[PDB]
This record gives C-alpha cells, structure tokens and sequence, in this order.
C-alpha cells in the first residue's frame, strides 16, 4: 500500500504545516502537524477542556463506530518550545493520503497549553519519529508510520515541504518526480529516538564550504533551522545590521536587508537553502526588525533540522531495519 496527502503552511511565515488525516468511522477530518520530532498522534476532542478549544475541529470518539478505548491509558507531553498536552487514548481506524491503519493509538487531549489553544488551524499531531519516544502509559502506543510500515509497499516516508506553498507527504513510495539530481542517503542514529544524522559542514552565501560535522535531528515540526554558534555567528555577521537580541529571544536583522543563502553537507551532496527562506518578517506587526530564521542550538541540547531546512529538499525517511535518511535538491 501507499499514501500520499497534501500538506499546506499554516500561515504566511510556514510557521508549521497542517495535513488532513481521516479518524474513525464515519471520517472525522482533522488537520494535524505531522512532527518527525515527536511519536504521539494526539487531536483536539470532545474531551479537551472547553475553555482551552478555540476554533479547532476536534474528535468525537462517541460518534466514531470503531473507536474504542484503550483501557488505563494515559499520556502526557512536552515539546521544545515548552508547549504541552495530556490526556486518555482511544483505538480508532485512521487514513492518510489514501493509506489506512486500524487499531492506531489516538491520544484524546484533555488539556493542552495556550500556544495550541491559541493555533487555531492545527487539530493536533502526528508524531513520525520512533516509538521509544511515545508517552503512552503503562503500555507505549506505535506511530501511525511504524503501524503501516509492513503493508507498505516500501519501508519509508517522505517530507517534500514548500516555501510559501502545498507540499507532500507520500506514505511506502519514493516520487522521482518530485526532486531532481540523486538523493544523497546519510546514516541514522536512533539512540535518542530521533531521526538524528550528521551533517558534513556549510557555507554563507557563495562562501567556501566549511567541512565539519554537525550532529542533529530532521524535526516537521519545528519551524527554524538551530545550529551551533559558531555556525549562526558565522551567517549573520554576513547580513549588516544582524544582531542577537536577548529581549526579542534571537537574531534579528534589519527588515531592508537582503539575505545570503545558507548551504548545509549531506556527505558529498549541497542542499542550498534560498535567503528568502530565512526571512520571518516583522518582529511585531510594523517593525522594521525581522526575525531570522537561522537561530543558535545553544541550550537547546541538539541542532535541529528543522522546515527552514527541510523545505529546501526532498527528504527521504528510510524506515528499514537500520533506517537512514536521504536529502535531494528539488
């Protein structure tokens, strides 16, 4: 079997990116954030605290035929940004782009955070890293991804992101048509339950290529590229006027600039991510400090990969035995 659902930016910034997914019987459509960071699928609900649902579509088990609950269960999580949501869980069938699975765990929210209260657009996600990392108590649930692998026509997932724009999600097939060049394929380490590769160094602009490895994570779901500080010290003393801003919480940089590209190894192979892909605009309605879209993993722990880096490639999930990524221009 294969899938394939279209996914679209949730704003004019690609702040993040929603994808319809079908749950239960009759369907339910709700649009997720597909998050290769995280290994949950968890929705808004009849269950979510009335006072923290503003706009969301949420899940009704009770009017899903095949929903059933998953007796004991709980789950609770926490994301980077310091977002977080808890709640029960249900098995219940749910489709995307076509590609079916029964028995998945959907995690019900009884309550979530004011940054998802306040995102009206994102129903909820669906995690893609490796299930070690899923929160379900006492007995850990699988990803939607690792529930299809084996009727899957192939062993992987793919991430083609746009800028500005619809892109895809394509479920057990690789669409040579939708990148150009060869994809570059790179080890995995599954040790910290994420997609987690090393890069092989970067250039600023038409800078020389600076050969050095960059241990970090291919993360959906998180909006910036994090990197080291040297790296990101590097970029923005190329943009006049760029500073770090402790008050604003990163580098900003004059809104009349123009931005360099940032180039990032995969071995041998160049993913070139557009300048414009690193303008986030007004800091705050009007202003003429923009914030950047490159910004400093320092405290964070890892460097992560994430849409602004992304969306430059086509980016394969290779979920076989010892999986691997792979990245090609587009």
């Amino acid at each position: 079997s294969t899938g394939s659902a279209t996914t679209t930016p949730i704003d004019s910034l690609d702040d993040a990116y929603i994808t319809p997914v079908q749950i239960g019987t009759p369907a339910q459509t709700l649009n997720l954030d597909f998050d290769t960071g995280s290994s949950d699928l968890w929705v808004f609900s009849s269950e979510t605290t009335a006072s923290e649902v503003d706009g969301q579509t949420i899940y009704t088990p009770s009017k899903s035929t095949t929903a059933k609950l998953l007796s004991g269960a709980t789950w609770s999580i926490s994301y980077g940004d310091g977002s977080s949501s808890s709640g029960d869980v249900y098995t219940d069938t749910v489709s995307v782009g076509g590609l079916t699975v029964t028995g998945q765990a959907v995690e019900s929210a009884k309550k979530v955070s004011s940054s998802f209260t306040e995102d009206s657009t994102i129903d909820g996600l669906l995690g893609l890293a490796f299930s070690t990392l899923n929160t379900v108590s006492p007995t850990q649930q699988k990803t939607f991804f690792d529930n299809a692998k084996a009727s899957l026509d192939s062993p992987v997932f793919t991430a083609d992101l746009g800028y500005h724009a619809p892109g895809t999600y394509n479920f057990g097939f690789i669409d040579t048509t939708a990148y150009t060049g060869s994809i570059t394929y790179t080890a995995v380490s599954t040790k910290q339950g994420f997609w987690e590769w090393t890069s092989t160094g970067y250039a600023v602009g038409s800078g020389t290529f600076k050969s050095t490895s960059i241990d970090g994570i291919a993360d959906t779901g998180t909006t910036l590229l994090y990197l080291p500080a040297t790296v990101v010290s590097a970029y923005w003393a190329q943009v006049s006027g760029a500073k770090s801003s402790s008050s604003v919480g990163g580098y900003v940089f004059p809104c009349s600039a123009t931005l360099p590209s940032f180039t990032f190894g995969v071995g041998s192979a160049r993913i070139v991510i557009p300048g414009d892909y690193i303008d986030f605009g007004p800091i705050s309605t009007g202003s003429s400090s923009c914030f950047g879209g490159i910004q400093s993993s320092a405290g964070i722990g890892i460097n992560i990969f994430g849409d602004v880096a992304l969306k430059a490639a086509f980016v394969v999930f290779n979920g076989a035995t010892t999986p691997t990524l792979g990245f090609a221009s587009k």
